[PDB]
């Protein structure tokens, strides 16, 4: 029931510090990657829900949902899918994701760009082209709900959730923008790069927009 640290893996760690530093423009491939991701793990629980309706329960609605958070300078991506347990938390950054970062690594040297970390199944770590510091909010219908915390460097940590939301069912990433980088707060701005980048994607995308009542 504490704050568990843990070191990344070489190749983890050496991705994100390519990715946080990169000067590249065209940063705004992160948000396709994350809603790919976000697709994927509504998949798996549509999937798994097929036989056994009842797996839906946590959370009936299947959405993707952007919520920004502009006194916070923080970018929210939630959705409804199946879900990390805390092994995953600590154990989905590993396996596939070993392999996809290494040699992910070796194309980068030899002259892939960075919008092609999808095809090697990390598109996770794109999101540091925006964001300084990340937290991971998820929630496995067969576990409790944890958050995942990581500023590109070395190390990360891994807590129970007594602080947030109650996702239901899913995963929501908490992005900590870089000051250059708050154009992603705009709802214009979101609406031009989800238009661009997700348009064949099954599941309704939600924009949560606050805006003040005028005169
Ligand atoms: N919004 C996101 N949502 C989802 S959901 C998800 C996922 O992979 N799997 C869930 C969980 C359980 N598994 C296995 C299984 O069923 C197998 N089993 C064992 N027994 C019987 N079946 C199972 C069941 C129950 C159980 F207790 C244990 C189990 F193993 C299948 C469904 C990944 C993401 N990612 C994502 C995508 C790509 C990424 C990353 C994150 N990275 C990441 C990872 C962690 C933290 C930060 C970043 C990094 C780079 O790449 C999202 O962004």
């Amino acid at each position: 029931a504490k704050v568990e640290t843990h070191e990344f893996t070489a190749e983890i760690s050496q991705l994100m510090s390519l990715i946080i530093n990169t000067v590249y423009s065209n940063k705004e491939i992160f948000l396709r990657e994350l809603i790919s991701n976000a697709s994927d793990a509504l998949d798996k629980i549509r999937y798994q829900a097929l036989s056994d309706p009842s797996q839906l329960e946590s959370e009936p609605e299947l959405f993707i949902r952007i919520i920004p958070q502009k006194d916070q300078k923080v970018l929210e991506i939630r959705d409804s899918g199946i879900g990390m347990t805390k092994a995953d938390l600590v154990n989905n950054l590993g396996t596939i994701a070993k392999s996809g970062t290494k040699s992910f690594m070796e194309a980068l040297s030899a002259g892939a760009d960075v919008s092609m970390i999808g095809q090697f199944g990390v598109g996770f770590y794109s999101l540091f082209l925006v964001a300084d510091h990340v937290q991971v909010i998820s929630k496995h219908n067969d576990d409790e709900q944890y958050v995942w915390e990581s500023n590109a460097g070395g190390k990360f940590t891994v807590t129970l959730d007594e602080t947030n939301e109650r996702l239901g069912r899913g995963t929501m990433l908490r992005l900590f923008l870089k000051e250059d980088q708050l154009e992603y707060l705009e709802e214009k701005r979101i609406k031009e790069v989800v238009k661009k980048h997700s348009e064949f994607v099954a599941y309704p995308i939600q924009l949560v927009v606050t805006k003040e009542v005028e005169k």
